[PDB]
């Protein structure tokens, strides 16, 4: 028993990252096959990065100019392109530790492991969430850029994330591995604001089936709703909007425990105009929103990789 | 910037994770050079653990009863002994992934990552703290027991923890590696009831300090107080006495943001009397307690291994 944020472990990353440094700017790519992935503002100075014209500064950028390691073995660039706010670093050697993988665009509402790393090196694992408004809420300093986000399934390694920025307010923003920016930004320092970070609510269904599951029902209550009732109270708290489709997306947690999703809405609806009253669920005082209605199942019922 | 609950990066422990059967009995096992280590209950059933004789339990196996898998290949046992609650699997093949490690016991509100694993394969990771009495909050299902919970200093992993048992009140205990339990528990299905779970204070004011590093700041008083007074609340609260060895750890933390080490106990202490006033710091609506001194100094520095 026991539900911990819990996240993909890391060990088919790990070997996939490499150090990429243009001039005097040093970031995270990622070696897949004979192909290095990394933000495309490596070829930016600081001063650069106010009003950028890429294509104008990567002419002036040759194969020799990007230095990229592995580890204490350098890399030989043999070629080299922009893909939207990627660079794609062709080298002449396949990673030999190259996992089977893909490229997907992750929905908002979806979680994903974060390997954050500095220099090429590996510094921590933790599980983020495509905010509604297309941020992340991660931990990134200067030099975390090229730090990928991904999905294990089995043996399969999905990227979603390469992460590329931080905004004034503290969240963080990035593109999928075809270098396309989740949500408006843009990799420009700007005046650029996140929008409303509304809660992911079949998320937070998810979490209070697993926290029944595990012990805690406190919360559980006598009452049932409808999804337009309760949509009208998600509304006033800043909720997304639940749907049929959240509904049988939350079935088989349904069917494990008994609960009626409707029902456990009612005790959801209850929570957010009474709040928690001191009480604490799965060892939280909020209602968490990063578990996804796959996470809760894989993780209560101990899927490998 | 941001602050997240970060494990290290698994793939060092990854490649030391096997599968142990013996009889009908199936968890897994640590392996290292040419030893495998696995908690000593593998060997008993279900109606074994009421009233284990373990001495007499182990006459009756031998070498060809362990049934040891890394992946789909079979490991050849050649020696087996019992240490403490753990047993000791000679193998003919020293594991060619050995990382360079130790064998650490760690001391109560010390952390540690987990990487949760069933039938031998890595399912997740996520960090812990060993709590003052003894037990964990870990996400942990039949199956997962010889999941190991660990530190890594640049290349060296440090093992601290192997998973053992799940009380009755959802909560885990388990042993260092030489096979001692943490605390007053053993590895019997009986009524061992946990104590206290005090909260670890030096990492609470810890995590205020990264909350003024990452800018949430609110709850910065106009206060200061005594060691003395400051413990007067705390053990008012279930909270861990302070003491000057722990005021001297948390100096580097309060050189770097400027806030004496006991000014910002004065703002625990009100926050403690007044609670969060439906308030939040780095996005949890409790004092988070397993997030160390040098796990704040390490995320906020951005060490890598
Ligand atoms: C000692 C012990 C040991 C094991 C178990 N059982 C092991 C399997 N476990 C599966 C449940 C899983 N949780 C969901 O929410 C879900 C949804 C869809 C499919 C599957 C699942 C349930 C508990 C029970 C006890 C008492
Ligand atoms: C854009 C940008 C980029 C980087 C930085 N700086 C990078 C280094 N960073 C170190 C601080 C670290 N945090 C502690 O709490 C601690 C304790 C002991 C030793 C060291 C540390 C501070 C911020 C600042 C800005 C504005
Ligand atoms: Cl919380």
């Amino acid at each position: 028993s026991g539900f911990r944020k819990m996240a993909f472990p890391s060990g088919k990353v790990e070997g996939c990252m490499v150090q990429v440094t243009c001039g005097t700017t040093t970031l995270n790519g990622l070696w897949l096959d004979d192909v290095v992935y990394c933000p495309r503002h490596v070829i930016c100075t600081s001063e650069d990065m106010l009003n950028p014209n890429y294509e104008d500064l990567l002419i002036r950028k040759s194969n020799h100019n990007f230095l990229v390691q592995a580890g204490n073995v350098q890399l030989r660039v043999i070629g080299h392109s922009m893909q939207n706010c990627v660079l794609k670093l062709k080298v002449d050697t396949a990673n030999p530790k190259t996992p089977k993988y893909k490229f997907v665009r992750i929905q908002p509402g979806q979680t994903f492991s974060v390997l954050a790393c500095y220099n090429g090196s590996p510094s921590g694992v933790y599980q983020c969430a495509m905010r509604p408004n297309f941020t992340i809420k991660g931990s990134f300093l200067n030099g975390s850029c090229g730090s990928v986000g991904f999905n294990i399934d089995y043996d399969c390694v999905s990227f979603c994330y390469m992460h590329h920025m931080e905004l004034p307010t503290g969240v963080h923003a990035g593109t999928d591995l075809e270098g396309n920016f989740y949500g408006p930004f843009v990799d420009r320092q700007t005046a650029q604001a996140a929008g409303t970070d509304t809660t992911i609510t079949v998320n937070v269904l998810a979490w209070l089936y697993a926290a029944v599951i595990n012990g805690d029902r406190w919360f559980l209550n006598r009452f049932t709703t409808t999804l337009n009732d309760f949509n009208l109270v998600a509304m006033k708290y800043n909720y997304e909007p639940l749907t049929q489709d959240h509904v049988d997306i939350l079935g088989p947690l349904s069917a494990q425990t008994g609960i009626a999703v409707l029902d456990m809405c009612a005790s959801l609806k209850e929570l957010l105009q009474n709040g928690m009253n001191g009480r604490t669920i799965l060892g939280s005082a909020l209602l968490e929103d990063e578990f996804t209605p796959f996470d809760v199942v894989r993780q209560c019922s101990g899927v490998t990789f």
